[PDB]
């Protein structure tokens, strides 16, 4: 079947859209090329469209049946349960796409408006029908990048595929729990977005180890939510149905599964008949935790029918990374060869033929890759990197026309301990805060899909619980690290380190001198900006904050929400 | 000045007392040689109240002053508050000792009865008065032990001594706040409450692998209350008030400080006057803190006077260990000597003399000690142990005479990796709870000196966050460990560990028959009980739990709670 129908009418922006770097001296004094960046937009929607539209056929075997029949096992000892209308309001984040129905995320989260008797109206109709499909509305991203000249210029909008805010609270009571519990009962250990940055760093290391004659490769399915087929998403449901459920919840899910996951008519934001969906939703609670689950059972088939030896595997949604035994450079290749055909029977072919490494340093996943420097008193320290260029686009983007939900706070959050992040991030940033003084005003940001709140007074403990003390006096960084940041500052026209060091040791002082949390700030954030260092001791806060918890699947377009 | 006064009145018991354990198939079952296990009571009171009855003189120096003029200064950076009453109250353990103004922890905890006005009332009057001395009782405290023989037989009961619930409640609104943040600000690193038993571990592994040739040891000051002298707590108070608090918050501090910590008249349970205190009050807020502080002041001065080489510390309470730069073995016990003699002049007098030991494994903190064993794939695990003896001797007690507030779920949890704790106290104590048809039922206990509440059916989710998931995949375990815990069944005439794998087979198909939760605990507790053993994921309850926090300094009597 084809994974999208299309009627010809077009995809429709709901809102004014600008493509162009607008100029301005908050972001001109972070990045001075600002016509290198640019903005996706509806006007590339149909480009995208046609890449994503394509014939599947899929043909399963023996490994395949094997590899899930033990999924299904795994799935039986979990026990899940609904979730409370109240409490599936609390994960809508603040500024969730309202509904075409008279309420949005405010009368979600306060449970006021027409919000209640409206989802209340939508689940009934879960129960009843099983049968209609629901309807769905398709929409370009809005997206920054770097052009990247010797590359194609630039990328195409994504585009996102969601149903009304109404069902998208149903699909949380129905699912959240499973979200939460399904996946490590199933993968292990090799389920991605239950780790940190640095605990991804940490299993990846131990992975490595593990193997006498280490391999590794990651596998990057071309389009993957195209590839998922009616079929994928209906085994998805029998793993779901394999765990403890109340009947309520097993009454739901098939309904949401036959009405929504598995396909449906897509409209554009004007309301007109866009087109028909027979593949994964982009936006539904179930992207990520879909894609993660069909990944594993894809890749571990194919590993099976490759004869890939002690597979040690870490799956992020779409993102794959295989570590094994190596049997040899011409085996590898061969095997490899094996491992791309049996992923391409079962519907995900490559989009870049995998390469066999054998460096735990040039695997990439999810756009990243392990680094080390050094800590206090010279101990190497791990962490995980990725080239700055498009996190310090977007930080210019959204210097100038501030998001509801940014990515800078993110990318601070996640690469606290990368030279780009502490040396330009943080010092533009916490300067920034003090021009607005909103240095103490909680903002939203997106990580690992989902959306999370943070006051960036909060950030020393954050990075210290995440990172560890040492994220605050790493040095003697990577040549890699070090060519990466000083090539992509000289790319977009952004002042050169040493220039950075000059504005944190200003920044750090004017922090210090409003004492509090901002003085902490300057402390233990730009103790790299001083030559007579501090002596850094550990935060109460960083155990006092409940963040244990905060790395989990989310959901597609990232409609879950944790304050 | 002498730590105590008497008045010849005798330290009376307020409820009936047992020396001897009770005899019960229950208790028998876990060991049999019950006349080897006694409580104490107030029948040794007399005896403990001269061991703490002594003379105080203090001498202090410029390395004293130089090291208190640091921790204010760092002390300056911190900012504390107020708790509100609401929130004293909920710290308030369930069955702290009742008021003399009526009402009990059942009424401070659900903010009922006489309990809130009067707390009012015992605030205002703090505000007001700054100087009439608060009144306290003191009561044997009752705790079990197995008889040492070749040892002087059995320990007198040790006093507790502390002010009514109302002056408790008004203890945490003034300095709870203070509690949380002021320990990491002046001592950093070597503040031991902050850890887990697997930081600790690990904090203890790191000061000893940064040292070219690293000698450690441990203090013992005899009788460490006793020592603290009134000028000591007043330093206390400098320090607390070295801090950014509110205006109120500073003058509770101070009323607290002259009417309470400094001293005051101490009477039984009979209402007679028993005698006065110059010392530290064991049941109080502060009691912890306060020890922890004034040990690492006096100990950092000390290191100091006697020269010791870049000393690395953990402090726990009055539990002290120095962890430095050998000079070689005569310069070693020199310095020593020349350490021991300033501790002495500052107050604090050695119960034994401490000794130099240069293996990391042999340096006991709070009783415990660093040992080795193999996880998964022959990967060396280090964890904290302990002698068996006095955890299995208080398991038996506590299974013929429940306890409010018992220690053998604290010791699961705290030494979950232990050969012991494993084969032996999870075996016992699952058994116990399916007899009882109470597993799915929260149980209070004591740990780190306060009080927490758990359901047993959380245990392997509480074991593999504190833990790792290796607590459940231990093996090779270490010849003292074995011959430790050998040795401790024979003494107290258990069964062998061979008659508990037997045991333990049982017990986990019982609780796997019963699915849910308990099937979890049979499946990831008793996987060494099995030869054909299961493949354990990670628990998504592990992460969800919020226990980053669940470690700081407690309360004097522990009268602090987290459920």
């Amino acid at each position: 079947s084809m994974s999208y129908s299309w009627t010809g009418a077009l995809i429709t922006p709901c809102s004014p859209e600008e493509e162009k770097l607008p100029i301005n001296p908050l972001s001109n004094s972070l990045l001075r090329y600002h016509n290198k960046v640019y903005c996706t937009t509806s006007k590339s929607a149909s480009q995208r469209a046609k890449k994503v539209t394509f014939d599947r056929t899929q043909v399963l075997d023996a490994h395949y049946d094997s590899v899930l029949k033990d999924i299904k096992l795994a799935a039986s000892k979990v026990s899940a349960r609904l979730l409370t209308l109240e409490e599936a309001c609390q994960l809508t984040p603040p500024h969730s796409a309202r509904s075409k129905y008279g309420f949005g995320a405010k009368e979600v989260r306060s449970l006021s408006g027409r919000a209640v008797n409206h989802i209340k109206s939508v689940w009934k109709d879960l129960l009843e029908d099983p049968q209609t499909p629901i309807p769905t509305t398709i929409m370009a991203k809005n997206e920054v990048f770097c052009v990247d000249p010797a590359k194609g210029g630039k990328k195409p909008a994504r585009l996102i595929v969601y149903p009304d805010l109404g069902v998208r609270v149903c699909e949380k009571m129905a699912l959240y729990d499973i979200t939460q519990k399904l996946p490590q009962a199933v993968m292990g250990a090799s389920y991605g977005f239950q780790y940190s940055p640095a605990q991804r760093v940490e299993y990846l290391l131990k992975a490595w180890a593990e193997k006498k004659d280490p391999m590794g490769f990651s596998y990057d399915t071309r389009c993957f939510d195209s590839t998922v087929t009616e079929r994928d998403i209906r085994t998805e449901e029998s793993i779901y149905q394999a765990c403890s459920l109340p009947e309520e919840a097993r009454t739901a899910i098939h309904s949401l599964t036959e009405r929504l996951y598995v396909g449906g008519p897509m409209f554009n934001s004007k309301g007109q008949t866009c087109g028909y969906r027979r593949c994964r939703a982009s936006g539904v609670l179930t992207t990520s935790m879909g894609n993660t689950i069909t990944c594993y059972v894809k890749a571990l088939a194919a590993c099976k029918a490759a004869g890939i030896v002690a597979p040690t595997m870490l799956v992020c949604g779409d993102d794959l990374v295989v570590i094994s035994e190596s049997q040899g450079t011409e085996e590898d290749e061969r095997n490899l060869r094996a491992f791309t055909e049996a992923m391409t029977r079962y519907s995900a072919p490559p989009g870049d033929p995998p390469r066999p490494e054998y460096d735990l340093e040039l695997i990439t996943s999810c756009s990243s890759n392990v680094s080390v420097a050094l800590g206090p008193r010279g101990r190497r320290r791990y962490y995980l990197a990725r080239d700055p260029t498009t996190p310090l686009a977007r930080a210019a983007w959204e210097t100038v026309r501030h998001s509801p939900i940014n990515s800078w706070l993110g990318n601070i959050i996640q690469y606290a301990p990368t030279i780009w992040v502490r040396m330009v991030l943080m010092t533009h940033f916490f300067s920034i805060l003090m021009v607005q003084d909103t240095l103490d005003q909680n903002l939203n940001f997106e990580m690992y899909g989902s959306v999370y709140s943070v006051n960036p007074l909060d950030l020393p403990a954050i990075i210290e619980r995440l990172h560890g003390l040492d994220a605050f006096s790493m040095h003697t960084y990577s040549h890699h690290e070090l060519t990466r940041v000083a090539s992509a500052l000289r790319k977009l026209g952004a002042p050169p380190l040493r220039v950075w060091k000059s504005r944190a040791r200003a920044v750090r002082a004017s922090l210090i001198s409003r004492g509090g949390k901002a003085a902490v700030c300057g402390r233990y954030l730009f103790n790299w900006a001083v030559k007579t260092k501090l002596k850094l001791t550990p935060l109460p806060e960083a155990r006092l904050l409940d963040l244990s918890s905060w790395f989990t699947v989310g959901a597609g377009g990232g409609d879950i929400f944790h304050s």
